[PDB]
């Protein structure tokens, strides 16, 4: 599924995240354009044979189950294909522990260089919330 922006923001606050640690809405929709542009289905490999998964790009080598990522762990307890689903609900879950883990946000590469720092308010700007 591609989500609108607006329909992101909307099913990420149902979902908890907002301020989720601290983490204001917009950080989380601005992470996930960066990420994914909004595509549940999402997915990219990694240099080190890892794989990325989901809105949020999650990835293989600690958080998720894709059985080809040699001595990754699955600390979320999931398939990665669960990532890919047009709920989002795994994603968000998973992402709740990943910011939680000491680094907050900056767990998300293109969180920390395209929107740390910004106006990520304007990623909700207009939405019915
Ligand atoms: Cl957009
Ligand atoms: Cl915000
Ligand atoms: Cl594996
Ligand atoms: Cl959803
Ligand atoms: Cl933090
Ligand atoms: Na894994």
């Amino acid at each position: 599924k591609v989500f609108g922006r607006c329909e992101l923001a909307a099913a990420m606050k149902r979902h908890g995240l907002d301020n989720y640690r601290g983490y204001s809405l917009g950080n989380w929709v601005c992470a996930a354009k960066f990420e994914s542009n909004f595509n549940t289905q999402a997915t990219n490999r990694n240099t080190d044979g890892s794989t990325d998964y989901g809105i949020l790009q999650i990835n293989s080598r600690w958080w998720c189950n894709d059985g080809r990522t040699p001595g990754s762990r699955n600390l979320c307890n999931i398939p990665c294909s669960a990532l890919l689903s047009s709920d989002i609900t795994a994603s968000v879950n998973c992402a709740k522990k990943i910011v939680s883990d000491g680094n907050g946000m900056n767990a998300w590469v293109a969180w920390r260089n395209r929107c740390k720092g910004t106006d990520v308010q304007a990623w909700i700007r207009g939405c019915r919330l």
